[PDB]
């Protein structure tokens, strides 16, 4: 019996095996656009994916992940809130069962179709295991998705889909930019929150994009296509793999005017 997103085992339950699901740093947020405040000091964010190596697709049975190359400097972020060097590990999105909802945070309350995390860890760390122990070990770049013309840069990941349909399977899935799934401007959020599925870790300075990217209705049908399930298993569509808003509790800065 462990945790997902149904009736029986989906947030509301996470606290019981996970108490830090109750914690003082919780991601994710509704973002109040008109109480975030400016910070003039906030550097621009540099996103330094030219030498990006992705290496696989998994179906790990609450999302779908792109895997990188993590052993060098070679997809980071860095700038912005950020002290020092964080690194490119994975991809994955969130999503809804219809266009209306899917985004983990929020916009003046309003939900998004979905929402793609990009995960980075902090290199004084040495490893992702021992970063995400610490409250500045990882930076989760996040990018709402909405509804209307296709992104022509996420067509390569809506394609494979098939191959990983279900929880365990994985595929090849190299040489793949993710420089194609980034808007135009990255003007930002950020606070200090946790990770949106157990365990849950207080470890994540998060950096929410203002713009969205647009994706077709094609594409995100092809996201619900997946399951949650394994081969051989009752088929359970994955979607609403999201985790609501979570309180605030003791301030969101915003990176513009
Ligand atoms: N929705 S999200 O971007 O906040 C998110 C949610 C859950 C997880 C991740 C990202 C990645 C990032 C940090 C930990 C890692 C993952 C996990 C896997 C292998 C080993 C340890 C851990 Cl903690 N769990
Ligand atoms: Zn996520």
């Amino acid at each position: 019996h462990h945790w997902g997103y149904g009736k029986h085992n989906g947030p509301e339950h996470w606290h019981k095996d996970f108490p830090i699901a109750k914690g003082e740093r919780q991601s994710p947020v509704d973002i109040d656009t008109h109480t975030a405040k400016y910070d003039p000091s906030l550097k621009p964010l540099s996103v330094s994916y030219d030498q990006a190596t992705s290496l696989r697709i998994l179906n790990n049975g609450h999302a779908f992940n792109v895997e990188f190359d993590d052993s060098q400097d070679k997809a980071v972020l860095k700038g912005g809130p950020l002290d020092g060097t964080y690194r490119l590990i994975q991809f994955h999105f969130h999503w809804g069962s219809l266009d209306g909802q899917g985004s983990e945070h929020t916009v003046d309350k309003k939900k998004y179709a979905a929402e793609l995390h990009l995960v980075h860890w902090n290199t004084k760390y040495g490893d992702f295991g021992k970063a995400v122990q610490q409250p500045d070990g990882l930076a989760v770049l996040g990018i709402f998705l909405k509804v209307g013309s296709a992104k022509p840069g996420l067509q390569k990941v809506v394609d494979v889909l098939d191959s990983i349909k279900t929880k365990g399977k994985s595929a090849d899935f190299t040489n793949f930019d993710p420089r194609g799934l980034l808007p135009e401007s990255l003007d930002y959020w950020t606070y200090p929150g946790s990770l949106t599925t157990p365990p849950l870790l207080e470890c994540v300075t998060w950096i929410v994009l203002k713009e969205p990217i647009s994706v077709s209705s094609e594409q995100v049908l092809k996201f619900r296509k997946l399951n949650f399930n394994g081969e051989g298993e009752p088929e359970e569509l994955m979607v609403d793999n999201w985790r609501p808003a979570q309180p605030l509790k003791n301030q969101i800065k915003a990176s513009f005017k």
